[PDB]
RNA sequence: AAGCAGCUUUACAGAUCAAUGGCGGAGGGAGGUCAACAUCAAGAACUGUGGGCCUUUGCCUAUAGAACUUAUAACGAACAUGGUUCUUGCCUUUUACCAGAAC
């Protein structure tokens, strides 16, 4: 096994160097979801119960999507929809019409966060 | 529009009393606080049919039919409630509330 590793060479890639600090919310991100479509803004939630929208290119401020009272764990944007999916500590999962910005159709029954 | 002729029918006397041609006829009418199924808010908006292009879709062209609803816009010449979100009001907490919005 250890003679076939020697034998083969990695790919390699090209290496990787910071471009780009944006300071804009107050507590930790903890989580980051692109625009799966024309890639145009990223939407960060956080642990200040707001999730913030993010232009890819400038780095400027969007907008901001409060609607959780506890920390955004995860964030999920659709391909097919115009829905953005939100999950929090609150124990509640949002669904947002970007078309909008606003919260519809919300979903219940997780014990915890 | 009285009257005459032409036309269409009509009770019919017919010609034919055949092959015909025209209209009607080859399982009703009125209804029901009966039912089922469609359908009822959108480029001012529908569908069938023929033709051509591209390669079925879509477009162009020709034609037929469009009930109901709608312009001081809506089936309703009528008018309640609920959910979420935002902003207020009441001010022990909650429910029930206050009164504007958006969906
Ligand atoms: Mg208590």
């Amino acid at each position: 096994r250890y003679e076939k590793l020697l034998s083969q060479r990695p790919e390699w890639h090209a290496p990787w160097k910071l471009s780009r600090v944006i300071n804009g919310h107050l507590g930790w991100v903890r989580c980051v979801a692109i625009d799966p479509v024309d890639n145009e803004w990223f939407i960060t939630g956080s642990n200040d119960t707001t999730m913030k929208v993010w232009d890819l290119a400038t780095g400027k401020l969007k907008t901001t999507l409060a609607g959780h009272v506890m920390t955004v764990r995860d964030v999920a944007v659709s391909d097919r929809h115009p829905y953005l999916f939100s999950v929090s500590e609150d124990k509640t999962v949002k669904c947002w019409d970007l078309e909008k910005n606003q919260i519809i159709r919300d979903y219940y029954g997780h014990l915890s966060g």
